[PDB]
Parts: structure tokens; sequence; C-alpha cells
């Protein structure tokens, strides 16, 4: 079996990426944040706590004939970005661009922190990281990708995030149409539940290219790309005015600036992401001081190839055996 899904930026600026779910019988239909990063699938629903839901379209296992509790089974998560979500568990049946799972675990919401409420386009999350991570307890559940992998014409999974346009999620195959040249893959370590892997270095415009090895995840469920100070430094010293910001929370630069593109190396082979890529635009409405793109890891304690990196090209998430991950141009 393959699926395919059309996934959309949630705003001008692609903070997140939405992408379509059927869940339940008959489907109710949830705009999911599909992430890398993490390992569940939790929906808002009608369990969640009314005044923490503003506008998100929620899941009602009631009205579905094949949910089932999943009974004494409860999930707990904590994101990077300091959000969160709490609940209770069911299974049912779960079909992604025409892929069906049965039996998969939906995490349904009881509560939910405030930044998932005030953002109304995102109805719940589908995390795509390795299974390990799985919050619910006492019996550990898996992803959808997991639940779906030996059905799969391929073990794999592909993003193809666009850049202010939609792009697409596919299960089980790789579209040759959909990258340019070649696709190069990289080892992937799983030890930390994540798409882990390596990069061979970097360049700031059309300057030389640093040979590095710079360890990292793929994570579609971040915004920016956050590397270590060093080169982050490096690249906004590129940019007349720009500099590091204590209040504003990162690196700032003047929404005047034409910004350079930077490059990361996936082996021998090299990602362009554009200069304008790298503009979130102004801090707040009206403002002449922009946000970058490209952030400081330090204070993580890990690397992270976010959307401002993934949206530059498109991505294998191979789940055969021993995982690996491919990036083309495109």
């Amino acid at each position: 079996s393959t699926g395919s899904a059309t996934t959309t930026p949630i705003d001008s600026l692609d903070d997140a990426y939405i992408t379509p779910v059927q869940i339940g019988t008959p489907a109710q239909t949830l705009n999911l944040d599909f992430d890398t990063g993490s390992s569940d699938l939790w929906v808002f629903s009608s369990e969640t706590t009314a005044s923490e839901v503003d506008g998100q379209t929620i899941y009602t296992p009631s009205k579905s004939t094949t949910a089932k509790l999943l009974s004494g089974a409860t999930w707990s998560i904590s994101y990077g970005d300091g959000s969160s979500s709490s609940g209770d568990v069911y299974t049912d049946t779960v079909s992604v661009g025409g892929l069906t799972v049965t039996g998969q675990a939906v995490e349904s919401a009881k509560k939910v922190s405030s930044s998932f409420t005030e953002d109304s386009t995102i109805d719940g999350l589908l995390g795509l990281a390795f299974s390990t991570l799985n919050t619910v307890s006492p019996t550990q559940q898996k992803t959808f990708f997991d639940n779906a992998k030996a059905s799969l014409d391929s073990p794999v999974f592909t993003a193809d995030l666009g850049y202010h346009a939609p792009g697409t999620y596919n299960f089980g195959f790789i579209d040759t149409t959909a990258y340019t040249g070649s696709i190069t893959y990289t080892a992937v370590s799983t030890k930390q539940g994540f798409w882990e892997w390596t990069s061979t270095g970097y360049a700031v415009g059309s300057g030389t290219f640093k040979s590095t090895s710079i360890d990292g995840i793929a994570d579609t469920g971040t915004t920016l790309l956050y590397l270590p100070a060093t080169v982050v430094s490096a690249y906004w010293a590129q940019v007349s005015g720009a500099k590091s910001s204590s209040s504003v929370g990162g690196y700032v630069f003047p929404c005047s600036a034409t910004l350079p593109s930077f490059t990361f190396g996936v082996g021998s082979a090299r990602i362009v992401i554009p200069g304008d890529y790298i503009d979130f635009g102004p801090i707040s409405t009206g403002s002449s001081s922009c946000f970058g793109g490209i952030q400081s890891s330090a204070g993580i304690g890990i690397n992270i190839f976010g959307d401002v990196a993934l949206k530059a090209a498109f991505v294998v998430f191979n789940g055969a055996t021993t995982p690996t991950l491919g990036f083309a141009s495109k």
C-alpha cells in the first residue's frame, strides 16, 4: 500500500504545516501537525477541557463506531518549545492520504497548554519519530508509520515541505519526479528515538564550505534551524545590523536586509537554503526588526534541522531495519 497527502502551511511564515487525517467511522477529518521529532498521535477531542478549545476541530470518539477505549492508558507529553498536552487513549481507524491503519492509538487530549489553544489551525499532532518515544502508559503505543510499515510497498515516508506553499507527505514510495539530481543517504542513530544524523558541514552565502560534523535531528515539527552558536554567529555576521537579542529570544536583523543563503552538507552533497527561507518577519506587527530563521541550539542540548532546512530538500525517512535519511535538492 501507499498514501499521499498534501501538507499546507498554517500561516504566511510557514510556522508549521497541517495535513488532513481521517479518524474513525464515519471519518472525522482533523488537520494534524506531522512531527518527525515526536511519537504520539494526539488530538483535540470532546474530552478536552472546554476553556482550552478555541476554534480547533475535535475528535468525538463516541461518534465513531470503530473507536474503543484503551482501558487504563494515559499519556502526557512536553515538547522542546515548552508546550504540553495529556489525556487518555482510544484505538480507532486512521487514514492518511488513502493509507489506512486499523487499531491506531489515538491519544485524546483532556488538557493542552496555552500555545495549543491559541493556535486554531492545529487540531493535534501525528508523531513520526521512533515508537520508543511514545508516552502512552502503562503500555507504550506505536506510531502511525510503525503500524503501517509492514503493509507499505517500501518501508519509507517522505517529506516535501513547501516554501510559502503546500507540499506533500508520501508513505510507502519515493516519487522520483519530486526532486532533482540524486538522493544522498546518510546514517541515522535511533539511540535517542529521533531521526538523528550527522551533517558534514556548512557554508554561508557564496562562502567556502566548512567541513565539520554537526549531529542533529530531522524534525518537521520544529519551525527553525537550530545549530551550534559558532555556526549561527558565522551566518549572522554576514548580515549588517544583525544581532542576538536576549529580550526577543534570538537573532534579529533589519527587515531591510537581503539575507544570504545557508548550505548544509549531506555526505558529499549540499542542500542550499535560500536567504528568503531564513526570514521570519517582524518581531511584532509594524516592527522593522525581523526574526531570524537560523538560531543557536545552545541550551536546547541538540541541533535541530527543522522546517527551514527540510523545506529546501526532498527528504526520505527510510524505516528499513537499519534506518537512514535521504536528502535531495528540488
